[PDB]
C-alpha cells in the first residue's frame, strides 16, 4: 500500500481552504452541540451533565456532554466484547478501508469542520488546527493502514512438507483509550490504531476536546466502522480508570497524559492482576521538560524563531514544547535582545476572529491556575527574573501572555517541572563550560522526550548527539523541538516520558496485535521413534 | 550534513540442520566422548561479574535427574551485595556497548553460533543430557539447533532492523537510532530448555543492553557452558553477568534498583505476576518504565476430528505428551477424541505405550525419555497420579508407576477422564501425564467450545482432521486458545524462524521469540531530525 503525507495547506487569502474554514468557524459561532455517550449505535444520556467551554471565550459552551457511570461503562464493555470476534476475523485490508475512507473524508469534505471544532473547542489557531486535526490525524490513519497491511506480508519460513503462516490477531478483550486535550489527532490514533488491528475500544476522550473528538468519532462511523468497535464514553477520570481496571476483560490501556495518572493505572492493573484473563498491555506517552541547547556557532535567527515557536505555539501546551533554553554568554546579548523584541510583537487573542493571532488562551480554568502559580513562583524565586510577559487575565478567556524568564540556577524547580503553558526559562552558561552544561542538559530533569541542539560546528553536533542520546527520544539538530510528522519523526521518549512505543512509526501497531502462528503439515506423520534409537 | 549515516547491511542465515547421530557417525562418536567426559565429574561453577569468578557461602548442587547421586555441578547463589555490585558494573559498561555498531554486537552471536554448531556441539548436548535429563534428540533440537537459530536469526533481524528508516523531506534528514534500553535487564531462565537461557540473556545484549542473568539451578551446567562460549566469542566483560541466585532474593534486588529497565522471564505464572507486582510497587523509584516480558505455562490440547489420520494422531500425541517427560510449556496434556475413533486410537495408544523405553539417556540411546527434573517435580507428579486413582471421574489406562530410588523416574501415564472439567484437564502438571476425554461425534462443535474455555491458558494446540471445512471452522473457533496452532502435527517443537513461539491468556505476554519482532521489546528508538537550512520567521504567511 502506497501512502504519502497529507499536504499542509497555506490558507492564503481567497484560497479555497481559507474560505471553507471561515464558513466552518461561522457554523460554530453561538452553537452548543449535545454530545451523548455512544454504545453501539445507542445515544445514551446520564444525569452527570458536563460542558466544554471555548478557551478564549468561556461564556461559549461549545458542547454539552455527560459522564458515563460505572454501569454504563460496564454495558459498553459487554457490547464491545460481543462484537470483537467478527471484527477481528475481518481481513486486515477490510478494516484498513474504514480508516482510509475516514482519511479521505478528513482531507476533503470534513477538513474545515474538524479544523474549526479544534480551533473553537481547544483554542488552536488556524495552522495549529491544520497540522493536528487534518494532517496528523489523516497521516495516522493512512500510515497505520499501510503499516498494518504490510505487516500481513511479514510471514515465516515454510519448509516442506509444512506451511507456516502468522495471523496478526487483535488482543483478546477490550482496550481502554484515554486521550489528552492538546491534539485532536492523538485521540483518533489512541482509539483508532487498536481498532485497526482488530481490537474493540472504550474511548474516553478529553473533556476539553469533546467537540472535535466526537467529530472524529462520527467520521469513523460514517466511513464504515461497525457498531460496538469503538464506544464513545466520556467519563470522570478516576471512575473510568477504576472501572476498566476492574474488568477481567481488560487487555490494554492506550494512554496519553500525566505521569502520575499513568503510574496510578499501572498500579491498579498490577493490584488486579489475578482477575484478568490475560496480561494487559499498557502504553503511555507522558510529558517532557524539553530543551533547546545553543552552541556559540548557532545561527541566531534560527534559534530565535525556532525557540519562540517551540515555547509558545498553542500556548506551550505540547508534550514536546521547549521550556528550557541554554545559551552561551557570548550569544546572550543577541538572543536576549531579539527574544524580547519579537516577544512584544506576539499577538494573543481570539483565533477565530483574528487570524493574526500567534496563540490563544490556555485550555481551561485549572490550567490557567496552575500556570499562574508558576508565574507567581517566578516572581518569588531569588534565582528567577521575568524578562518579559507574565501577565494573565481570565475575565473573558483563559489568557496567559507568553513569558520569558531567566534562571541563574540551572537546577531550579522551573527548570525541572513540566508547566504546559507559555513559559520559557533561559539559563546562560559560560562559553568555556559548554561540556559541563551539556551534562546538565542530560542530568537535570526526570524526562526524556524532545530536545534540540543549535550549532554549525560538525564536531560539536557529533559530540552533543552522543552525549544527549537518552535525553531525548525525538532529537533535533538546527530545528525546533516540536512538530513531529508521521512517518518522518515517529514520536516518543523514555525516562519518565513514557513507554516509547513510537506512534507515527512502523512498529507502533505491534503493541495492539498478539500474533498466532499456524503450522499445517501436509503429509502423515511417521513413527514416534527416531532412527538413532535403533 | 553534519550527521552521516552508514548503508545498512543484510545477512543470509538458515536454520541449523538437525544431525542424525547414526551409528559410526562423527557426531555420535563425539557425543559419546562428551558424555564420558562428564561421567563422575562435578564442575564448580562460580558467579561471574565482569571477568571475576566469585564464590559466596550459599553453596548449591545440581543433580543428574536420572542418577541423583551424581552432583553434576556445585555452584553458589549471589548475595544481594554481589547482585548490586553486578548491576553497578554492568551499568558502567553499558554506554560503550550500546554505542557499538549493531553489526559488531551481532558478530559475537554469529561467532558463538558457529562454535555451538561445530567444536562445542557435543559439549552442550552432553551437558544438557546429563544435567537436565534430555535424550540425544531432545538435546540436539535444544542446546544446538534452537540456541544456534536464536543467535543467527536474531542477529539477522537486528542488523536488518537498522534498515527500517523514516521518510526524509527537504530541508531535513531523519534517522532512527535503535538505542538499547537505559538501565539493566534481568534475565530469568527455566530448566527445560538450554536455548531459552541463551535467548533471554542474549537477545537483550544483542540490542545494546546489559544483563544480569539468573540461570535455572537445574540447568546450571549447560547454562554456564553457553555463558563461557559467549565470552569466548568476544562478549566484553560486564555485558552479561552470570549470577545464579535464590529466586525471591534475585527478584527483590533487581526490582529495588532505580536502574531496572526490563525483566525477560520464562517460568511459572505466579512468579511472573509477583515480579510484575514488585515493579508496580517500586514504580516511583525507577528512572524509566521497566519492560516485562514473560512466557509461562500451558495446558495444551490435541483435538481429533472423526476424519483424522489415526496413525498421525497416535505418533504425534505420544511425542507431544511424553518427549522430555512432558516437561514442555507446549506439551499436549489433554487429548479430545471422537467416540467413533476411540476404539482404534485407544488400542494403538496402549500398544505403542508398552514399547516406550524409560531409562538412562547417556547409557542407553534406545531411551525415549528419562527421569523428570528434580525431587519437587517428582513429588508433584506423584500427587497427580494419586489423584487419578482417587478421583471417580478418572481412570488410569496405562502407566501410573514411579520410582525415585535412583533417578526421578516416572512412567508415561495415560488417563481417561469422564469429566471434561476435571481439575486434571485444567492444571499444568509438567510431567508425562496425558488425559483423554472422549466426546460424541455429533457434539464436536460444543466440544470445540470446551477446548477453548476449559483452561486459563492459550499456548499451543493441534487439530487432527482431513476435512477442509472442519479445519477452517476449528481454526476460526480456536483462534485464541493457542498462540502456536498446529494442523495435523504435534503441539511441540516450534522452530526458530518457522514457528515463532508464544501465546496469550495466562501463558504470558506473547512477544514471539523466534520471530522478527521479538528484538523490538529490547530497543527504545530515538529519532534524529537534522535540518539543513536556516529557519524562517516565527510568523506564518496566513497571519499577514
Amino acid at each position: 500500500l502506497k501512502v504519502a503525507n497529507e499536504p499542509i495547506l497555506a490558507f492564503s487569502q481567497g484560497s479555497p481552504e481559507r474560505d471553507a474554514l471561515q464558513k466552518a468557524l461561522k457554523d460554530l459561532k453561538g452553537q452548543t452541540e449535545a454530545i451523548p455517550c455512544v454504545v453501539g449505535d445507542e445515544e445514551v444520556w446520564t444525569s452527570d451533565i458536563q460542558y466544554q467551554l471555548s478557551p478564549f471565550n468561556h461564556a461559549h459552551k461549545v458542547a454539552k456532554f455527560c459522564y458515563a457511570d460505572k454501569a454504563l461503562l460496564n454495558r459498553a464493555i459487554d457490547a464491545a466484547l460481543a462484537a470483537r470476534k467478527e471484527w477481528d476475523l475481518k481481513p486486515m485490508a477490510d478494516r484498513a478501508q474504514v480508516f482510509l475512507k475516514a482519511a479521505d473524508m478528513l482531507s476533503g469534505p470534513r477538513r474545515a469542520e474538524v479544523l474549526a471544532k479544534t480551533m473553537v473547542g481547544q483554542g488552536k489557531t488556524v495552522i495549529q488546527a491544520e497540522i493536528d486535526a487534518a494532517a496528523e490525524l489523516i497521516d495516522f490513519f493512512r500510515f497505520n493502514a499501510k503499516f498494518a497491511v504490510e505487516l500481513e506480508g511479514e510471514q515465516p519460513i515454510s519448509v516442506p512438507p509444512s506451511t507456516n503462516h502468522t495471523v496478526y490477531r487483535g488482543l483478546e478483550g477490550f482496550v481502554a483509550a484515554i486521550s489528552p486535550f492538546n491534539f485532536t489527532a492523538i485521540g483518533g490514533n489512541l482509539a483508532g490504531a487498536p481498532a485497526l488491528m482488530g481490537n474493540v475500544v472504550l474511548w474516553k476522550p478529553s473533556d476539553t476536546a469533546m467537540l472535535a473528538s466526537y467529530a472524529v468519532y462520527r467520521i469513523l462511523r460514517e466511513a464504515g466502522l461497525p457498531p460496538n468497535i469503538i464506544q464513545f464514553v466520556p467519563a470522570d477520570g478516576p471512575t473510568f480508570g477504576d472501572t476498566v481496571t476492574s474488568s477481567e476483560h481488560l487487555c490494554g490501556i492506550n494512554f496519553t497524559g500525566s505521569v502520575p495518572t499513568f503510574k496510578h493505572l499501572w498500579r491498579q492493573v498490577a493490584q488486579n492482576l489475578d482477575r484478568f484473563r490475560t496480561f494487559p498491555r499498557l502504553a503511555g506517552e507522558c510529558g517532557g521538560k524539553n530543551f533547546h541547547f545553543v552552541h556559540s556557532s548557532a545561527d541566531v535567527d534560527s534559534v530565535v524563531s525556532g525557540t519562540l515557536r517551540s515555547a509558545f505555539e498553542y500556548g506551550g501546551q505540547k508534550c514536546s514544547a521547549c521550556s528550557r533554553l541554554y545559551v552561551p554568554k557570548s550569544l546572550w546579548p543577541q538572543i536576549k535582545g531579539r527574544l524580547l523584541e519579537e516577544h512584544s510583537r506576539i499577538k494573543v487573542g481570539d483565533p477565530a476572529e483574528d487570524f493574526g493571532t500567534f496563540f490563544s488562551a490556555v485550555i481551561d480554568a485549572k490550567a490557567f491556575a496552575r500556570i499562574k502559580k508558576w508565574l507567581e513562583h517566578a516572581r518569588s524565586s531569588p534565582s528567577l527574573s521575568i524578562l518579559a510577559g507574565g501577565q494573565c487575565n481570565e475575565s473573558v478567556g483563559y489568557y496567559v501572555e507568553p513569558c520569558i524568564i531567566e534562571s541563574k540556577d540551572p537546577q531550579e524547580p522551573i527548570m525541572k517541572e513540566e508547566i504546559f503553558g507559555p513559559v520559557l526559562t533561559v539559563y546562560v552558561y559560560p562559553d568555556d563550560k559548554y561540556r559541563e552544561t551539556l551534562k546538565l542538559v542530560d542530568s537535570t530533569t526526570s524526562y526524556g522526550l524532545t530536545g534540540a541542539v543549535f550549532a554549525q560546528d560538525k564536531a560539536i553536533v557529533q559530540e552533543a548527539t552522543r552525549m544527549l542520546r537518552n535525553a531525548a527520544g525525538n532529537f533535533y539538530i538546527n530545528d525546533k523541538s516540536t512538530g513531529s510528522v508521521v512517518g518522518q519523526q515517529p514520536f516518543g521518549g523514555a525516562r519518565a516520558s513514557g513507554t516509547n512505543d513510537k506512534p507515527g512509526g512502523p512498529h507502533y501497531i505491534l503493541r495492539w496485535t498478539s500474533p498466532q502462528v499456524i503450522k499445517e503439515t501436509h503429509k502423515p506423520l511417521g513413527d514416534w521413534r527416531y532412527s538413532y534409537m535403533q
